[PDB]
């Protein structure tokens, strides 16, 4: 195996042979890899068009070399609430979301990053609301335990993809590299609602997390938002047993309102942490319709581990989770649990 | 402009805007580029499969950054011998053997070359072990054409601001739109010559950026997958001139050629490619003789094309014979030589 062998094998726009991608991927994470040679694989990978073998092997490879959390303190239900970003449009939906999935008492596992395309991003705006982001796997076990909710801060569990994190920051275009996020929770959770902001490439995600076997439901604004959207139909790739299966969504059924794509607006992480004091202050509008909606996405994959009546359930416990002010609660034991 | 425009760009597989690629290059030549963009460029200008255009700007910024020769040195018919490289094939140094030989013929040469990348020797390498001085300057270089009747342009000497596209190129080791640059950015800027690609996809686009500077050119490519004219088999050539380019093949058969095997133009280190060289113009008849007398007349038919097809290749195979039997070839290489330790 070589880097002028895979390289050359994508300029003559061919599929990877099995194991190649792993290759490419650990030369990367062992620091046995110079930028240019990064550049080039992450580039060449994203033209060709991937595939989910490929892309799983690349996630293989980061996770077997991240910190773990010891051995039985992770729930087998936890959940993942997580996107790919570069959308180029707005509020943190995902991480609102996901303060009120824990609520629910849905154990929550985020593995998130700080902002690079958007003003601000999930970890930036929890550190703005207090919260220690930036702890052990340790820890984070304990956080999970004892509140119901744990942050995996990507550069702290993946520290040896620093030299990938700065080839993306100088090339500065989307890449498969840009899918990787979402994939790689080093608490490996079996389920979770998956936000992808490219729509040629949703599909392939709902591969990867097919092949574990995952309850993910991988979700695509028809508005182009990687999130489901109040502003239109949805695309969603629901995965179950194995199985993908392709179809459309709308959540006028349920009676949700249509609204406007600046409604849901948001600004850096002084203003974003605002508006997640708002909403689960227990205000409503179009940005609380968006969490709610999206919580309930989590759940529905929670639940997967009927389709309508799933949805009815977990819009009815997500809104019961903001509105008793559990939600709100459950932010302030963590941001406590961090000063202790 | 930037890079994640361009770069963004290239990814969703459209053609760039005009100044783009010469943007892009301009950056990478002033040292402003960091690796890893040399490389996302260059990987993604090729996969989109690239245009005349495109390419002919990457080769414009270079030119204009290069070391120029002097005013009124460089007559109008000199010709260029020079190929992509690249074929993944170890065999002598054909341009090189051919750049003496039409030489010889009375064609003023002025060769564009480089130390080898994948093969053992390259033309650079296998001229320094003749005893030829490469490391010459442009005023020097331009005396030797003239009192020699060829010149050689070593790149790194003529392309210094190159280096970090060439640091770049040899990290990555896979093949771009950079391995095309070479034979495009002569500095003497000649306006005909014999250009051998070793990938077919991209030979029609090389000969789209000599077109546009209305050159008469041959871009060869043997159908065996050497960047020269092939003896093993037909060749295919994109004949340009008059601003138009037309695809052709070549049969050396329809001149009296035997089919050779490649393994006979087999070749080694640059002491070993040296005494190949030593051979061929000592008239030693064979395989890499042939080789050398077709690509020799190659380049002396696009000489002829910058004012009859069969015809032309007649007259071009006579010439570059009787250069060598005559032993001017032999007598050009050691009178080159002499100019250097003088
Ligand atoms: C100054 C200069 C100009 C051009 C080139 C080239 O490869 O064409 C060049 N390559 C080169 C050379 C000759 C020697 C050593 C290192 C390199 S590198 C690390 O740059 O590839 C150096
Ligand atoms: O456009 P970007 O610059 O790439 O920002 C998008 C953010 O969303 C992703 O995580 P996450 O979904 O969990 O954050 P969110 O709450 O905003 O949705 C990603 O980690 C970014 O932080
Ligand atoms: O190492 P490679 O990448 O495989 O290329 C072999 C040589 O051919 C090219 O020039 P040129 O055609 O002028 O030299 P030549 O006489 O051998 O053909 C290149 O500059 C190398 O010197
Ligand atoms: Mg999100
Ligand atoms: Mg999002
Ligand atoms: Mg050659
Ligand atoms: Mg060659």
């Amino acid at each position: 195996p070589s880097w002028p062998q895979i390289l050359g094998r994508l300029t003559d726009n061919r599929d990877l042979a099995r194991g190649q991608a792993a290759w490419a991927m650990d030369q990367i994470m062992t620091g046995n890899a110079r930028p240019a040679q990064i550049a080039a694989f992450a580039v060449a990978m994203t033209m060709k068009a991937p595939t989910a073998d490929e892309v799983g092997e690349l996630a293989g490879v980061m996770l077997s070399h991240a910190h773990p959390l010891p051995a039985d303190t992770v729930p087998d239900d936890a959940v993942d609430v997580v996107g790919t970003g570069g959308d180029g449009v707005t509020v943190n939906l995902s991480t609102m979301a996901a303060i009120v999935v824990a609520a629910a008492g849905v154990p929550v596992v985020k593995h998130g990053n700080r902002a690079a395309s958007s003003l601000s991003g999930g970890a930036d705006t929890l550190e703005a609301l207090g919260v220690r982001i930036d702890l052990g796997p340790d820890l984070v076990a304990r956080s999970l335990a004892e509140v119901g909710i744990g942050f995996c801060f990507a550069p702290r569990f993946h520290p040896s993809y620093r030299h990938a994190a700065a080839v993306r920051r100088e090339i500065g275009v989307p890449t498969v590299f840009n899918l990787l996020g979402p994939l790689t929770n080093p608490a490996r959770p079996r389920a979770g609602l998956i936000g992808c902001a490219f729509a040629d490439l949703a599909e392939v995600m709902a591969g990867v997390f097919a092949a574990r076997r995952s309850s993910v439901l991988v979700v695509h604004g028809d508005d182009g938002l990687d999130e489901l959207t109040t502003t239109t139909t949805s695309t969603i790739w629901r995965v179950a047993a194995g199985s993908v299966d392709k179809l459309t969504f709308d959540p006028a059924g349920f009676g949700f309102a249509r609204a406007q794509l600046d409604q849901l607006a948001g600004g850096d992480a002084q203003a974003n942490a605002a508006a997640v004091r708002a909403v689960l202050g227990g205000a409503r509008g179009p940005v609380r319709d968006a969490v709610v909606l999206n919580a309930a996405g989590a759940i529905v994959a929670h639940a997967g581990l009927e389709w309508l009546p799933a949805w009815e359930e977990g819009l009815r416990r997500a809104s019961a989770a903001i509105d008793t002010g559990a939600a709100e609660q459950l932010l302030a034991r963590w941001v406590r649990f961090g000063r202790q």
